[PDB]
């Protein structure tokens, strides 16, 4: 139960991408590809101001098909772990969908990390980060 979203997009392209990636348009997006290895992930830095529980809605493709799973962590500014969850993506046809999660916690201002990892990545896709 997520207090009001901001109308803001963050966009997986100029995020913090390490490992085996390429950015790829499809159907005029652009997004993060991952490919095979262990040692992928994706990190969006965020700056928000009143103080709530944010929803944070992934636009994403999973072309797997299968149900994936990720790591999710919302980090502080300060490296705090302040929520780890597993989140599951499902699998998706070859077009853009969303998944949403939330802080899980109340979140005072401040510039915090949304961080997802996985062991296996390969065929994930990431648009954008909505907040
Ligand atoms: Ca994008
Ligand atoms: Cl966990
Ligand atoms: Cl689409």
């Amino acid at each position: 139960s997520s207090g009001p979203q901001q109308g803001l997009r963050y966009e997986a392209e100029t995020a913090t991408l390490k490992g085996k990636f390429r950015k790829k348009e499809h159907r005029k997006q652009t997004g993060v590809f991952f490919d095979k290895g262990k040692g992928n992930s994706i990190e969006w830095n965020i700056s928000t101001g009143l103080a709530q529980v944010y929803a944070l809605r992934f636009k994403y493709m999973n072309t797997t098909g299968k149900p994936m799973p990720v790591l999710m962590k919302f980090i502080d500014s300060k490296g705090v772990v302040l929520k780890e969850d597993i989140l599951t993506f499902p699998e998706t046809p070859d077009k853009w969908k969303m998944m949403s999660t939330t802080t899980g916690t109340f979140i005072n201002a401040g510039h915090y990390k949304v961080l997802l990892s996985a062991e296996n990545m390969d065929g994930l896709a990431f648009d954008a980060l909505d907040i």
